[PDB]
């Protein structure tokens, strides 16, 4: 059983996903990838991290397999800072691809208060995707005492 | 003028540094590399010269050997954060030159390897930044 579920929508850059696998193993998250991926799921990682990663043809297929978890989408076009939420066990965190970000139809399927953004300084480049996932997951984990369950 | 100072001790992998540059620019951090490398951003020959050039700020080091969880510190504007390399980690004599209550660890599941270097920096800086209300100053 996993504290949180990380969902990467059409990830493109192999080392980002590799770093995210390591993050999820450390924090106790499950990892789900929505096809098509920009790379083949073949770098430093073990078996008990790499073998639990799941792929799905469509985002809805993933959400159905997860039992329709509480879902947050992390997007610069987000109405609300990510740290304002009170996260809880079983929450799912949805991130867009490195070069495109989430489709409009995916983002708008969520309530306005569940489209979240990290604090960005105006004029700056985007954060690297795996850094964004790590900061999000550790904020949610911090709110739960860093419990290992 | 920079809220925090990120100090990388002998960083090895370039992509981590590209990620960390972007993280620091967003959080308002300066970036400092202690030479030698393997590939608001400056380089230094040894650690004390960076600390001096920075005005000797409060210094925390982030390590698995850490005596204290990173989220238990109350961070302040001007704090400096020291991270060891990807391949072998902070030298023993560098880490032991910090007070015990300033050698911090990120929460680790048993039997897990450390986070990527740039992910460790990202989580550390954003927790400090969160404590300061994510002020852009």
């Amino acid at each position: 059983s996993h504290m949180f579920h990380v969902i990467l929508f059409q990830p493109e850059i192999p080392p980002n996903t590799g770093n995210i696998i390591r993050l999820c193993a450390n924090a106790g998250c499950s990892l789900h990838l929505i096809e098509p991926l920009g790379f083949e799921l073949d770098a430093g990682l073990d078996y008990h991290e790499y073998a639990s990663v799941r792929r799905y043809p469509y985002l809805q297929s993933c959400l159905e397999a997860l039992g329709q978890p509480r879902l947050f989408a992390f997007t610069t076009k987000g109405s609300r800072a990510f740290h304002e939420v009170a996260y809880q066990r079983g929450d799912a965190f949805l991130f867009g691809p490195e070069s495109r970000g989430l489709p409009e139809d995916v983002r708008n399927a969520l309530p306005t208060d569940r489209r979240l953004r990290l604090p960005m300084r105006e004029g700056c480049r985007s954060l690297n995707l795996s850094n964004t996932v790590a900061v999000t997951v550790y904020e949610a984990w911090r709110q739960l005492g860093f419990a290992m369950d």
